[PDB]
């Protein structure tokens, strides 16, 4: 589990196939040292286990990680290559608070950015999600936009406006976001089973 | 408190019959000095307490719990024999990473796998839980299965899938589970409050 | 912080009143050199800082500590009289044990006592809960009572039960415990965001 405050801005040093899925080597600030095999890293958005680390002695400060089926078919990981700029952060640790918004990482599809406003040093992204993730928007409470924990604003069916706060562009990818762009979005976890339930 | 991350395969050495209840004894990659009587461990998502452990010094391997009435009853623990390997998970400390949901080790009930269809190097499971914990498992939600934290995929009634991953395949009991295979069913705690909530506010109109 | 696993029975020696506040005496069975200054001491649930010790060279072994209006307001604090028995638990280190759940010592409102029924060795308390908590107390839930950690069993309307087992209420004073009693509520991590989310 994660809360959508990123920590770091990773980038993906290799992409290497593998069998219906890919090995990804993502370069990051964070030590190594802290970093233990096996450990959640939520890549910008999309919640993956740490499959191999830097050898001991080794200077380099990377993690690796493998993508399979539904992380690729679903996800912004499909088009991900060498030099791509992705959202970063670690798992909750026991004691620390939940916030507002608690992310699981689970990527429900991909949102496009339509329209990119500036707004003083805050930008106003407009995007389109897909349908089925219509009822869940409209409810306007928080979404996990390329694993960024964002508060909805104004909807019109499927389409919705985000405002990104000059701090959150600086530390985030949100700073280089464009008209066109496809960003993964995660839809908030209890409101997934509030209609769930619902259908009974 | 568990987060669904397993971080050992245990073997059951020994089933000892006892009054309403079964004295397991559990083979472990652990090591001893890290446990004491009393600790909670999750075996294939059941929080069992130890009750005993090797001699003061010794290099011996593993712990003994004791599965009572319910976890007999509503777990896998009934059907498991010598030799039966089992996902270990340790209970969280202050600080650990919660790589997971939250998971509690308290066990609704039995799941059984339908399908194992191969995804490459990834193996997709398609399961079949209990008419009564289908509404708590939602498409993208969590589910701990055998104690592993899991992404619920698509879900049709009481029919649910989840894709377990290279990694998980490895270092769990996943990567020999197959289809008639009855799996240990924790629904996620969160959409009990989301239940919770849809009564209160049912109740108050 | 604190995991609802008490420790020690203390007993209010002093009631002090102070200026908008009240000062605490507190004889424990703690031994007095592991005690330090400005130490986290969860009282009942209701996590209090050590303001005053015995003097250099004593062999008294009480603390002090001091409630202000949040916590007078809130908690049972004040009904406490000299003679009152209360649970006490040590504050938690990183890399610690956490046998209860997460407790923070922030309690949140008071739950009355309603019913009181043997179950063989163990004991099913029914209680009442404030309407604003009500609706964030669900069954399989931890919940923080009097510091103690336990589990909800049941839910009805307002009303909620929990099983307090024969260990629980020989080392913690829910052993005599009784109908019409108010004791202190902290609802869990879990139950916070979901309260919090319908307050937004
Ligand atoms: O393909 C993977 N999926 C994983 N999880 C599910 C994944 O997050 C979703 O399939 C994705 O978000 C799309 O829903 C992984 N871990 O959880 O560690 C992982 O390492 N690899
Ligand atoms: O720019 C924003 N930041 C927000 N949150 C903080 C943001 O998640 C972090 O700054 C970022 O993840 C980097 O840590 C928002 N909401 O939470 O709703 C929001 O609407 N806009
Ligand atoms: O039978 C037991 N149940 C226990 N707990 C409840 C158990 O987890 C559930 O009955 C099971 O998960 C089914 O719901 C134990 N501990 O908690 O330690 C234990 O040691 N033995
Ligand atoms: O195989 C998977 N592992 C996942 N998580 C990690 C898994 O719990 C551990 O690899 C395992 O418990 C071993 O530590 C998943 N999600 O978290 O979503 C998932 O969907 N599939
Ligand atoms: O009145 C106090 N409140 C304190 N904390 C907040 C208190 O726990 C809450 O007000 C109470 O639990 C009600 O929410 C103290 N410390 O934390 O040390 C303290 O010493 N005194
Ligand atoms: O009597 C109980 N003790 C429980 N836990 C242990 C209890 O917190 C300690 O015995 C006590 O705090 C003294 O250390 C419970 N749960 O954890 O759920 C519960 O439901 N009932």
């Amino acid at each position: 589990m994660f809360t959508g405050i990123i920590t770091d801005i990773g980038k993906v040093d290799r992409v290497k196939p593998l069998n219906e899925g890919v090995l990804l080597r993502i370069e990051t600030a964070y030590d190594p040292e802290t970093i233990e095999l096996g450990a959640s890293i939520a890549c910008s958005g999309v919640c993956l286990t740490v499959v191999a680390l830097p050898e001991k002695g080794s200077n380099a400060r990377w993690f690796e990680v493998e993508a399979w089926e539904e992380a690729l078919r679903l996800t912004t990981i499909s088009s991900w290559q060498s030099g791509r700029k992705i959202n970063l952060e670690r798992s909750l640790k026991l004691g620390d608070e939940m916030g507002g918004h608690l992310v699981f990482g689970h990527v429900d599809g991909q949102a496009e950015i339509v329209e990119r406003k500036d707004e003083g040093d805050a930008v106003r992204f407009t995007l389109r999600a897909p349908e089925e993730l219509a009822p869940f928007i409209a409810q306007k409470g928080s979404v996990a936009l390329d694993g960024t924990s964002l508060t909805v604003n104004g909807v019109n069916a499927n389409e919705f406006d985000v405002l990104l706060i000059r701090h959150s562009l600086e530390v985030t990818t949100w700073g280089e976001r464009k008209a066109g762009d496809k960003v993964n979005i995660e839809i908030d976890q209890l409101a997934r089973y509030a209609a769930r339930l619902a259908q009974y």
